[PDB]
């Protein structure tokens, strides 16, 4: 149950045996832990305890902005590397993105919608599809259910098999309002 | 929660008004229920505490054999009526009855079996039939799970309207291994 890391101390040993020295806090995380182990990574890396970057990311885009503004990094920078700022509500501009992280969190459907990939597991034919489409989908303020749906296992290898498999994708897209339209993998 | 009988008190005053007298105990339930309740029919009857029924039916018949060797039923109608008796074990003979008491609630098997009946209630198609063919399936030890397959919206009136419910039912049918034959009711 003790988030304890093994990663962490291992990209130091690589780093110092080809002639690096570690100067930044990288972390990747999906929950917030305690800060038991926030101290850990600080005298490991000869860093500053109150620099330790615990992002939370879940499956967006909001998860991030949120902890820039409670720690203390859009200031770090600055006067690291010596640049400009134009300052006028915090260092930037966030009235963009909080326009349209709340309001995505406000609106709900459930409304069935059937969509066709490949496979069953996360592929690569709508990584970076899916999240396109739900951010114009907010002028409507109505949400779409993706489901999964294999159209490998459909035609005579399933029919002539074991028909599980076949019949229960049928019940998922005869009311639906979005048919999409799959691709082609040879044969 | 407390199990108020109502029917009790208004089934004494119509047998009062008529000419008749209550004997016997009459009840229903299906969980062994308090004692509590026991002593409130027997003064409401005028009749023994001790020979209070309390049948927990739920949808077999050997919920009934169980409860008789307990309470005191067997030999009380013996000798009111003054009848013979040929006494072996307990009265009647219950050895028959014990054999395919515990044989029964030993076997298992959750195979998928689709049936088909006429509506999605419990109708008279299948009141005794799905009792008789239980103890004879006995032999293999094995049971038969007993599903819902409604033939009336089916056809065109459920493909053109809500089509999703229809492709409900052939996940039941084509993998199970028994399909009935419904019936008939005019068109």
């Amino acid at each position: 149950g003790e988030p304890k890391t093994k990663p962490t101390q291992s990209s130091v040993r690589e780093l110092r045996g080809c002639g690096l020295s570690p100067d930044l806090i990288v972390c990747r995380s999906e929950k917030p832990i305690g800060l038991e182990v926030k101290e850990k990574i600080s005298n490991f890396c000869h860093v500053g305890p109150d620099q330790v970057i615990c992002i939370h990311d879940l499956n967006s885009i909001y998860h991030v902005p949120l902890l820039m503004e409670q720690n203390g990094v859009i200031e770090y920078l600055n006067e690291r590397l010596q640049l400009n700022i134009d300052m006028s509500k915090r260092t930037k501009c966030l009235q963009q993105w909080r326009d349209l992280a709340r309001r995505t969190e406000t609106v709900r459907r459930e409304v069935c919608i059937a969509v066709v990939g490949k496979y069953t597991k996360f592929t690569d034919s709508y990584a970076s599809v899916v999240k396109a489409l739900q951010h114009a989908a907010l002028a409507v303020n109505r949400k779409l259910e993706l489901v999964f749906i294999e159209s490998c296992l459909l035609e005579e290898e399933t029919l002539h098999s074991e028909p599980s498999k076949y019949h229960k994708e049928w019940q998922k897209l005869c009311d639906s309002h979005g048919i999409l339209v799959p691709g082609g993998f040879g044969s």
